[PDB]
């Protein structure tokens, strides 16, 4: 049977037991790849660091 | 016998069978190093894109 | 009152409340860059990954 399931993002996450688009997330300080399979939870969220773009990036990667 | 040719650089171009700096051109919409000897011809020009100069192309060449 | 102490490395460490040379270590799964000041020990280690060194390291470093 298809259903069109509604709600919020964080709530359709935990319907189709995976992250979406804008649902909730869990970073426990620890980087997600160093996690293995069984400890994985859709939703393991890591924030990266910055990295200014400038006109030397263009050049090296052009 | 030593004979100096006056002229429009178009007209010593087709005189001299050799490509002068003034001269006209022939843009033939492929790539004159994909022509062979016998069908290249003296006029057969190339207008490259264009490559802006910035101050990473000198720092990654010196 | 100077005293030349004797013993091991790990237990130089602790008397000297310094990391010294071939003490015991603790990795606990985070970087000690991560930590504050309050939280570092002497003896906080990272074991980072390996890189490969080749020519050209050598020669983009050269």
């Amino acid at each position: 049977q298809r259903t069109a399931v509604q709600g919020s993002p964080t709530m359709l996450a935990a319907i189709s037991k995976q992250w979406v688009r804008g649902a909730k997330v869990e970073e426990d300080r620890i980087h997600p790849f160093r996690k293995y399979f069984e400890e994985l939870q859709p939703g393991d969220s890591l924030l990266t660091p910055r990295r200014t773009m400038t006109e030397a990036d263009i050049v090296n990667f052009a």
